[PDB]
């Protein structure tokens, strides 16, 4: 299992514009297009992202290409963030995939806001960090995905995904 396969299980793949769990326009593998309510603003962002007139539909290839960039961006965002980088550096390979996953879903800003859990992860206090992460809108809004990410952090194994 690896980050790509992990995120592919969490986000799924849709080749036509769709609405995410929060109601925002998305396409592909969890690629957010816009938080605006307009399907047209959504189609525009899609064409700009792909480089062609898409009419809100893309191909598998196009989807994976966006996915590749977005994982790359997630990692570089972590490495560039003063709050995130130390945490990341401190973690083993599996748990790093868990933090990338959170960043991909909620952005660098959001994750960075998990001050206490981050501190507990740095300290390697798995069980306590897992309890802290669960007290969040995140866990309440997408509980199954959250449990999977959280177990990854608690265990350092891919069990939740197997
Ligand atoms: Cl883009
Ligand atoms: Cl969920």
């Amino acid at each position: 299992m690896n980050i790509f396969e992990m995120l592919r299980i969490d986000e799924g793949l849709r080749l036509k514009i769709y609405k995410d769990t929060e109601g925002y326009y998305t396409i592909g593998i969890g690629h957010l297009l816009t938080k605006s309510p307009s399907l047209n603003a959504a189609k525009s962002e899609a064409d700009k992202a792909i480089g062609r007139n898409t009419n809100g539909v893309i191909t598998k290839d196009e989807a994976e290409k966006l996915f590749n960039q977005d994982v790359d961006a997630a990692v570089r965002g972590i490495l560039r963030n003063a709050k995130l980088k130390p945490v990341y550096d401190s973690l083993d390979a599996v748990r790093r995939a868990a933090l990338i996953n959170m960043v991909f879903q909620m952005g660098e800003t959001g994750v960075a806001g998990f001050t206490n859990s981050l501190r507990m992860l740095q300290q390697k206090r798995w069980d306590e960090a897992a309890v802290n992460l669960a007290k969040s809108r995140w866990y309440n809004q997408t509980p199954n995905r959250a449990k999977r990410v959280i177990t990854t952090f608690r265990t350092g194994t891919w069990d939740a995904y197997k």
